[PDB]
């Protein structure tokens, strides 16, 4: 399977999640969370390491709501995007929806609102890794792959434009 190969290659160094729980579930839900910021900080870790140190999260108290950064670098240039999510009550089975709301209404492969639009062989693909993957695993995955395509695209469309800064 190169989907399989695929997968492995960019993911096998993020530490893989255990726990059935979501955001009403209590104590299971704290351990899951305690299993969300390992292999979340480890994934970045791993990304400084490699002069790819893309993105930056945060939750509220709960770990229902989360929002951050990522960037993207073309032709030398770094972009910043902020980016949110919420948590769904049926997490870890069902994944997350990443918003980046500056993007509302300028790119194709978006929802009204912001939410970016991946690819089908994404859902099948965490769907078969429940509940291993979690929010480290939907950044590598899902938002990743996503700027890799549409940021250059709407870098070109002359759609998002660099800010002169410093």
């Amino acid at each position: 399977s190169m989907a399989d190969e695929a997968t492995r290659r960019v993911v096998s160094e993020i530490p893989v999640l255990k726990t059935n729980a979501g955001p009403r579930d209590r104590e299971l839900w704290v351990q899951r969370l305690k299993e969300e910021y390992q292999s979340l900080i480890r994934y970045v870790e791993n990304n400084k390491n490699a002069d790819n140190d893309w993105f930056r999260l945060e939750s509220n108290k709960e770990g229902t709501r989360w929002f951050g950064k990522c960037w993207y670098i073309h032709d030398l240039l770094k972009y910043e995007f902020d980016i949110e999510f919420d948590i769904p009550i049926t997490y870890p089975t069902t994944a997350p929806e990443i918003a980046v709301p500056e993007l509302d209404g300028k790119c194709a492969k978006m929802y009204r609102g912001g939410k970016i639009c991946l690819t089908d062989h994404f859902k099948p693909l965490w769907a078969r890794n429940v509940p291993k993957f979690g929010l480290a695993h939907l950044m590598a995955l899902g938002l990743g792959p996503w700027l890799a395509v549409e940021i250059p695209d709407l870098i070109q469309k002359g759609v998002i434009h660099h800010k002169e800064k410093c």
